[PDB]
């Protein structure tokens, strides 16, 4: 199994201790990691933080501390839209354009890969061509990176992306089979399945339904999602599991009423260390725990959550997390990725967990507890 990890680079912002950069990731912990994010201009890849160059490094010279440790740079993310990837594809020159400076950027600044994040063709202002397009982009994408690697004699750059798991987004989004056969990886977005948009109480990444959950709702699951791109063409082992390290938060229209599909009002509060609103890390939910919020837990969808006053949260723990990745290995995926490392308890001080409580957990269930950690020759 792959166990993937996401690193962002906006995590170096946090106040204290939730301040994280390239050199706190514990080389031995994933087999993978990614870098969030790349940007573009002029239909070519770049950096997006002014330290993105001294952060590529360290995160990068992760792999002189382990052998087998792979690194792939991902381009875009939920903020960044689709305007430029529309213009990117829409014509063949754009495309090789686009390729040509991969390949530099990548081989420059020692990247083993690729992970596209494009949210999403044919969505959010993306026209229904692009669709197909983006089928396109990555087919040429792959075929250039297989004959760069015999140009210059070394292993060969890959090509991952981050897919939706909206069904309707799905749909108008990938051709799964054809996308499929030029991916190495694909790295469904298995959680933000609810969010106080819905107006209730839901979880983040519920493994299964919930016995309320009828119609469209019923897809809402980690379990759905996965099966409907394998389902629809996708090889089950290159799909990769989405693990968020982190829940959405509530707040309650009732404070008694705590269940799954109880009335919100809104967005929970930020969180005192990354600022998102709506959103706490893990880390930030074992303050919240820490502090006297009751826990539950939702039996049907295998998912924590927990409440006090009129803060509702929903999130996964060390127990979903098991859970999950036993799920994933009787399905026979390729793996699992997660979202974020700089979101786990890497300090280990807020949940008395151990460091890395989530992604660890993740480790040992997946087989890769002796996984070989060897500096390179
Ligand atoms: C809100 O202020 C904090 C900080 O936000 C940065 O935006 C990012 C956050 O909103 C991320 N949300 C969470 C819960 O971490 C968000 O994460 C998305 C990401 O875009 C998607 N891509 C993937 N994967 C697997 C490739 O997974 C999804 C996750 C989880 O939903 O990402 C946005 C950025 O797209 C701000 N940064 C940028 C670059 O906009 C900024 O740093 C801000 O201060």
């Amino acid at each position: 199994y792959q166990l993937t990890c996401y690193f962002t680079n906006w995590a170096q912002y946090r106040p204290g201790l939730g301040r994280f950069m390239p050199d706190d990731i514990n080389p031995c912990l994933c087999t993978h990691l990614i870098y969030a994010f790349a940007g573009m201009q002029n239909n070519e890849i770049t950096t997006i933080e002014w330290n993105d160059v001294t952060l590529y490094q360290a995160f990068n010279g992760l792999k002189n501390k382990n052998s087998q440790l792979k690194t792939l740079l991902a381009i875009g993310g939920w903020n960044f839209g689709t305007a430029p990837f529309t213009a990117m594809v829409s014509t063949p020159e754009n495309r090789q354009t686009f390729i040509t400076s991969v390949i530099k950027f990548l081989r420059q600044y020692e990247f083993d890969g690729l992970d596209f994040d494009w949210e999403y063709p044919g969505s959010r202002g993306s026209p229904p061509q692009d669709k197909h397009l983006f089928t396109v982009l990555v087919q040429e994408m792959r075929e250039a990176f297989e004959q760069e690697a015999k140009q210059i004699n070394k292993p060969r750059l890959m090509v991952t992306a981050a897919v939706a798991a909206g069904i309707s987004n799905i749909q108008s989004g990938y051709e799964i089979p054809q996308l499929s056969q030029y991916l190495d990886y694909i790295h469904v977005m298995t959680y933000d399945l609810h969010g106080s948009w819905e107006g209730y109480t839901g979880e983040n990444s519920p493994l299964y339904k919930y016995p309320t959950d009828t119609g469209s709702n019923a897809y809402l699951n980690v379990d759905y999602v996965m099966n409907y791109w394998k389902d629809n063409g996708a090889p089950a082992e290159k799909l990769i599991v989405g693990f968020p390290t982190y829940g959405h938060n509530f707040i309650l229209s009732n404070p008694s009423n705590t269940g799954i599909g109880a009335p919100t009002s809104g967005a929970g509060p930020a969180g005192p260390y990354a600022k998102e609103s709506g959103i706490w890390a893990y880390y930030e939910i074992c303050t919240f725990l820490k502090n006297g919020a009751t826990q539950g837990w939702d039996a049907p969808q295998e998912v924590p959550y927990a409440y006090q006053g009129n803060v509702w949260v929903g999130y996964d723990n060390v127990k979903s997390f098991d859970i999950k990745a036993q799920w994933l290995k009787h399905n026979k995926f390729g793996g699992a990725m997660v979202w974020a490392i700089d979101l786990d308890d890497f300090t280990g001080t807020f949940c008395n967990q151990g460091k890395f409580p989530l992604i660890s957990t993740l480790k040992k269930a997946l087989g890769l507890q002796s996984a070989s950690c060897t500096a390179p020759a």
